[PDB]
């Protein structure tokens, strides 16, 4: 049947057409406030179990209000790492997708370090513009640290993102790096200069520990990424996976039944399925009606439309007509 | 710049798309009445210069009213050749374009001869479904002998086309073939079994000897086809070439100026040109008006639209957007 | 059938006749201001991607208005390239078609630069007296930047063509050329001194993305010209392809039905076809009747004529007489 | 008396002077393809010959 | 002709009018100033300059 397929490919009848190019850019806004908190919390623990090695250097600095010195040192460390992560993503988007550079990462920062611990170096390597394959849309997800930044040059006042306890301190940072360098307990890693990251930061986090992948495991991730997502015990992005929405139910007041994972009945039927599924419910407290529906009630002293957007991986048949069908059949059965 | 082109071809941005397949079928109605007359006239001349060899065999038959015996013999010869040409085209369209077989050539005839003179054999080889390349539409022209046929089995009454002096005669034909076979003056040729013809029959014939090709000479014809069209001193098909139509001019009565090949002025400008051009004029004697225009005159006691159909060889750019432009430029200048 | 062909060719009976010579010169006016804006917009982004090398160089200049500085740099760059493109077309017309040199390109200018980025050095090579083969007219198209050229010697106010934001700045241009030369990310190629261009600037740009080639792909273009047409994301010339239009429809009030892709009922049947077709519809909402129907209705309170210009690739038969037909048949079948 | 529109172009004062690029280039193609007509390229020399300087007298 | 290969802008603004020279031979000194009075280049001054000699403003 390959002769018939070549006939249908020379005359351009069948194909592999797509409306969207291969590494289609998508901005996704990072948390950077939950990540910061959890990273500070998990690094203060590693700092306090080795505090004899940092106690004499950090006696010159003072923690702001009631912060313990390990927590303050971890805050400075993580704030500097985030500062440099901005620059990592900026220099990664300059090369690939130069338009996201121009419209999201035009402002230039200089990085404070080229050397962090192995895990922060891994996260620097991973939170670049990740490439996701075999989903309906071949995509390049680009992390956005903030929609607006509020730059300024004062180092002790710089808070380029909306993080509460973001603290930059050069003396502390470089003394701390020197300590980590000379202590044989602690490892350090040079930040790589790759341009495509890993999907460690892209999983969907639900109410339980129900963290789930909306992309295939083959060609995307390899469970070192699941480990990197595990160490950051919070969601890194909003929920990006598909869902099979039901129809809205209406109630007069707050008299709705509780949500049943025992599967209270959904109005419509099911259309799309996954190997793993999470069922949620979205309540809306103050919804009056569509204003056209209000007009209808007033005229009462019904027609209903809905736009469906089907999305696919490609378009396989481009031009169909019975002459080509008959030819491609004849060249197979005669 | 080939890297940028491969980038624009993997992401399907540029291409070679066409809405019509490669050997697109087109029925064109043959004359078959002018061809018959001119072929009879040019074969009666070759028969009368060798009449000593046909005089004793043809004394048993009688020409109908006032026809000379060479003309009658040529009529029988050409009528049988046309009968067999029907079958040639039918068996050619069976294989390629089996749908034109089903809808134009379903009726089965049996051919009388597999052997004609070299020129009628050449014409049998040439008036099959010709393939024309490098015109805007890659086409397969299929000759139609008649729109309706009026079959019947009586051999002496069979006139499967609308030809006046179409005469079938088996005894005459086979004696004549035997004579042509044993006379060393006359050659005979076995009809080939090809399926694609030659464009000998497809040229456009104008008022003068202005016979002109609406297709390139390279890959189409080679001046043996011009010779075969020359020997048939009439048009084989209607005029199939393109023309740059002007706007209509209006006159009250027949007071129009004569047509000037000295180029009386045309209303609109020119859009399309050829290396050869023939200018004609189309008079229409009884044209009242569009009925909407008559309604407008009555309402008088203006808006004008026109559908333009642009036709091309292919579609070269399929999906354009500035991200791909910038990428394909960056990968050439950086 | 070659002896008869040779005999008909020794006499001027048949041949390959055309009314236009081989590279028939046709002037075609470039857009020159849509191209300008498209190129400025595509190059401002490239410059902004590496703006850390132009932010100090451009501190000496001031942008005319709210136009950003990368757009200013790109505008000066593209204006200089257009200025030099005039000169490159001028030197190409000197070796090919000296008549175009005498009528359209007599004014002498030396180019600002002989080095440009690989893309503008590619369009410099392409936008030239290009040659199109295997279309009805064998044409050499000559690009025209402007009809009247409005020259000037003071290069601050110099705007030869009628481009809006055209700006010549030798200080800016030569500083920018030094920057592009010393930088390792920017590459510069010298302009090639060829005479014949490429069809990268002649495709027809239609409604949505429908860019379509009105000429064969064989011997004309090779998908690198489609890439150059792609990076210039606009039309370079007006519509030059064939069109099969029908009669005019008339309307009293603006009740004109919108041009439906459902294929609004065309009046006349189609004559010429292509592999790819685009259907449009032009309007004239105040058209006055052509002074003849006005006469007719005035003496009321019609004869129609039309000039057709049938264009062809060649004329194949030059002189048709019965004696040569019979001689060509006789040397074939005897 | 120069001119750029080569239809009305008559630089010198010749009476029946006519420039036609269509005619000229078609005729050049004819003379080139025909085997009886020969065409030579113009030589780029500087000094000419006296073929145009003799004195033409009565008979 | 020197401004044509170096700084075509000086050719466009100041040296567009075409003249052919009377001579290509002069005594060794005027053939030296011919070689010298040209678009000269000066280095290691605050401005790296190409000076273009102008015989007259309006010609």
């Amino acid at each position: 049947l390959t002769r018939s397929a070549d006939y249908l490919l020379d005359n351009v009848r069948i194909g592999n057409h797509r409306q969207r190019y291969d590494k289609y850019r998508r901005y996704v806004l990072l948390r950077s406030s939950e990540i910061f908190t959890s990273l500070v919390a998990i690094y203060a623990h590693i700092f306090s179990s080795y505090w004899q090695h940092f106690r004499r250097f950090t006696d010159q600095f003072q923690a702001p209000t009631g912060v313990q010195l390990p927590t303050f040192v971890a805050r400075v460390y993580i704030s500097t790492w985030l500062h440099d992560l901005y620059c990592s993503i900026r220099e990664a988007t300059r090369s690939i997708s130069p338009l996201a550079f121009n419209e999201r990462y035009s402002y230039e920062l200089l990085p404070y370090s080229t050397e962090y611990d192995p895990f922060l170096a891994f996260l620097s390597m991973s939170i670049k513009p990740t490439h996701i394959q075999h989903t309906p849309e071949n995509t390049l997800w680009i992390p956005i640290l903030c929609e607006n930044y509020d730059w300024d040059r004062n180092e002790a006042n710089h808070n380029p993102f909306g993080i509460t306890n973001f603290t930059l301190n050069s003396n502390l940072f470089y003394g701390l790096l020197a300590i980590l360098k000379e202590r044989k307990e602690f490892k350090l890693s040079t930040l790589t200069t790759n341009t495509i990251g890993r999907p460690c930061w892209l999983f969907d986090w639900h109410d339980n520990v129900q963290v789930c992948a909306w992309f295939p495991r083959e060609a995307n991730f390899n469970s070192q990424d699941v480990t990197a997502a595990y160490i950051i015990g919070v969601a890194c992005t909003p929920k990006l996976g598909p869902s099979d929405d039901d129809a809205w139910k209406y109630y007069a007041s707050l008299n709705s039944v509780p949500t049943f994972t025992p599967t209270e009945p959904r109005l419509t039927n099911r259309r799309s399925y996954g190997a793993y599924e999470v069922r949620t419910r979205e309540t809306e407290n103050n919804y009056f009606l569509p204003d056209s529906l209000l007009n209808i009630i007033e005229d009462f002293t019904v027609i209903r439309t809905k736009i469906r957007d089907w999305y696919y991986h490609s378009r396989v048949i481009l031009e169909l007509e019975d002459n080509s069908r008959t030819a491609a059949l004849r060249m197979f059965i005669i």
